[PDB]
């Protein structure tokens, strides 16, 4: 019959889209933690990436399937940015959709199944408001535990706690007088060469180009920097002309026609009094003369983004045209040099007008390490920030996922009704962070669930968790491993979100142009 | 035989066309109400859409079919475009279907069967009218309650009533001296970032551009603001002209003289006294500068959407040609500025001339429930203004249906006539309104049915229905759960005649290029 | 001619209009021209707001909002 055709259609399609976020989940899980196993990217092009961090795995991968694109949307976007809690939501997720798939076989309605993942979501946040522990926004050691704790296992192991002092000064000097972090103020940067141990942090922006001719100097002190998002070349008739020439002394006329006009231009430039120039397009090579015997330091082709991030910080405007360039418009930096890194060179931009502009040098032998430790300073920038607008965290390690396990099921006995099965359910998806961590240390997975149990039991210890270098459950806040309370919040509300799409689609439909 | 194979092909393509028609109402049955399930649309491209909007879905779909295309047309439209039932007449209509193939395989003839579902609507119309109650336009505890009513499951439950009470508001405004509602005037803009508590309402049209340049001023007061359809740039000739160049110094002199015409428009322009200019179209870099230069704030390449709603709104006039442009075609604002929001920026129009116009700015987290409050509150625009003009209600939650179902069956016991057996079809076949509705929240629909039957009966309570947060038959009105009459009476006609057109269709002709 | 073909609800209204409009195309013959007789459509409203026009209708815009909406006395080109 027609009509019990399609739920027959649709109920496939649920089981598919379970089934399609389920793999997502599995695809990625490993990935978690400080023994996190890492997995290698491969394209059409047979260029590689190798990496641990999961966000970058869910952005790269080659993903087919529109149900797992979706679990990764509702996942990934989260409010307030934290980024290193994505992964363990997708994960928790996943899990989620295993148990589901048996609450479904046994006839729990998929929204009897939502009421009780929304109803466990909810008093997991409630616990983790009162578990967590209040800390100074301007407690500058705890914010070393952070970004040590984030940055662990991403391969800057020996130089793990020099690394760490990096970020948190480089995350304090951008807070404002409300309290709030601006990330967009701090840039990471990277090149190959030397060790991580010479990771350095700049007071200005830094841009990757050369001089655009190697007769303009190297290095200028109190830059007055122009920023042009016109390329300088020779200006044609928007009204589409041809030339002749009848006579032979005007061959000679009009080139030299054209390099008065090209002299021009750079004068005019000069009349803003700049002494360092950028530009977003290319410079006619005569232009670049006249720039160099002018004694200009210029770069060309740069990108957008450098251009953005110059503007800001040296307080100079991005122009268009060459007629509004003016004096005003012009940034300020006390020094501004190319200079050679190991390999190729850059252009720092340093002794910035802007304060708050910083920059993180990443130094390092090998490059996939590089990206990575890159990738890392990243989350740690983003998990520093957040413990200091929220000021609260809580233990890491896995011990706050048990935690919440043992209550909710103490919670679940409580609720009367239909949804309590999906209550428990969500207790048990949270084990899998903690057995995920232990058997990425190669040990027992169950065993040191249970371990973890039992430190839990009684009043016992709320921060037990295991320590995976020593091999033993240990309490988390005295090994200093610890988590803002922020990641865990949103990690908890992505992976109930994401869940509850999949669970409140039952058919899937094909549609012409979408978007 | 000839004549006869026809009549065999014939037969089967109508059973085709209402199996068709019954396949596009199950693909949307289960969105409907509170509890009701979204869908998935997935295109070529593979980018997604998931919404339980059964319009969108409608609208949206890859529907092959032409008795489908046929019956989602005439159940779509309406006389009063103003608010959304159309969802609920497909289904019905698709049930409507169900049962006439029985009715057509017992031999009751197509023309029977729609003089029994002619005569079974009409009925309902009468008993809708009975049912109703009225409320006062000006009364705005009611028409709150519609808004909830319509928005309840769309996402939005903690800015449940916050954002009811703003629409309520909203349309109370474009209330005119006819009393009637015109929907155009309410404009709904949606924007990602933040969050649906800062969702807010703007007394003035909203536009989404950029100043084109930054050299131009961001805040305007006492705006005369000029809309143009033309692009701004160097005037070619029609008449196909290219140009020669004899002498170097010539060279310079087209380039100085194409620049004095952008000038030249730019004080045309001026010359009207225009501070603020709206373009559909793209305006030359150079051109920029010199508007910029002389003061008037201005966006290239608007949409054209904006540009009338602009023009109604300020009471400018949208002009083809810059010679058309003078000082009575300017629009009227207090206050052009450019803001900026969490995300990016905006340019708004406020303090506007005609205080009709109006906008809706719905914020939250994420996209894809972004388009889905957007969407939800275009359809509360509608159920409220049908409120204001109409002034009667009935209760919801599927009350309405159980009622008229009851009364139907009751109305075809007096039937004397072969029509009778259509008559209890059309009853019968309201009832797939709470069963669908008892069945999204998970419980039992056949005993929410029979309950809501008993209810129902003897004298009985005209407003239960099932209360899908209590799971228990209660009192609609009670709990504030009503929707306007004019959707129910739009939504069984709708439903009728989509069902009788394709009942009254005997075959299916190939044609040579109808449209 | 109009009974079944889905106005249904006031035909006779309907079919009182078209008596008017064929009685004044009489000519001095007799015969009747078709012709000056055209049958227009457009959404909104219903059956029972059809009217008839003494002028022809043509469904287009002026070309330029900054044309005069209405004209009285018209001389066309």
């Amino acid at each position: 019959l027609p009509e019990n055709m399609k739920r027959y259609m649709g109920r496939d399609a649920q089981r598919m889209n379970i089934l399609a976020g389920r793999i997502i989940a599995e695809t990625v899980r490993s990935t978690l933690g400080p023994k996190g196993m890492d997995k290698m990217l491969v394209d059409d092009l047979g260029d590689v990436v190798v990496t641990n961090d999961g966000v970058t795995i869910l952005r790269e991968m080659s993903v087919e399937h529109p149900a797992a694109k979706m679990l990764i949307e509702v996942a990934k976007t989260q409010e307030k940015e934290v980024g290193d809690g994505t992964t363990t939501a997708v994960v928790v997720a996943g899990e989620l959709l295993r148990k589901a798939e048996e609450l479904l076989d046994q006839n729990v309605h998929p929204t009897i199944v939502v009421k009780g993942y929304q109803a466990a979501a909810q008093k997991a946040q409630e616990l983790l408001k009162t578990i967590a522990m209040e800390v100074g926004a301007q407690d500058k050691e705890i914010l070393t535990k952070i970004a040590m704790t984030s940055i662990t296992g991403k391969g800057a192991e020996k130089a793990k706690e020099k690394l760490a002092e990096i970020i948190v000064e480089a995350v304090s000097a951008v807070v404002d007088d409300e309290g709030k972090v601006d990330k967009d103020l701090i840039k990471i940067e990277k090149k190959s060469g030397a060790s991580i141990d010479d990771t350095e942090l700049i007071k200005g922006v830094l841009v990757d180009k050369e001089r655009v001719s190697a007769q303009m100097p190297k290095k200028v002190t109190d830059a007055k920097i122009a920023l042009l998002n016109e390329a300088i070349e020779i200006k044609e008739t928007e009204t589409d002309a041809e030339i002749r020439i009848t006579d032979p002394a005007k061959l000679m006329e009009f080139i030299e026609q054209e390099e008065k006009m090209l002299k021009d231009m750079v004068a005019e430039i000069k009349a803003s009094g700049a002494n360092v120039l950028f530009v977003q397009k290319g410079i006619d090579d005569l232009a670049q003369h006249y720039l160099a015997k002018e004694g200009i330091m210029a770069a060309r082709r740069v990108k957008k983004s450098d251009m953005e991030k110059l503007a800001k910080a040296t307080g100079a405007n991005v122009i268009t045209n060459i007629k509004d360039l003016s004096a005003q418009d012009l940034g300020d930096a006390g020094l501004v040099e190319e200079r050679k890194i190991s390999g190729d060179s850059m252009i720092f931009v340093e002794e910035v007008k802007h304060p708050k502009a910083v920059t993180m040098l990443i130094r390092g032998t090998t490059e996939h390490v590089i990206e990575e430790v890159a990738r890392a300073v990243d989350d740690a920038v983003g998990v520093v920030g957040s413990t200091i607008e929220d000021g609260r965290i809580v233990s890491g390690g896995g011990s706050t996922e048990v935690e919440l396990s043992m209550k909710l099921r103490e919670y679940a006995e409580g609720i009367s009704g239909r949804e309590q099965l999906a209550v428990r359910a969500f207790a048990d998806a949270l084990e899998v962070i903690p057995r995920t961590l232990a058997e990425n240390a190669g040990l027992d997975a169950i065993e040191i669930l249970v371990k973890v149990r039992a430190a839990h039991a009684s009043n016992g210890n709320k921060y037990a968790g295991l320590n995976v270098f020593t091999g033993a459950v240990e309490d988390m806040t005295e090994n200093g491993v610890v988590e803002p309370l922020r990641v865990k919040t949103q990690a908890i509300q992505s992976a109930a979100e994401s869940t509850e799409m999949l669970l409140r689609i039952d058919d899937v439909i094909a549609a012409e142009k979408l978007r």
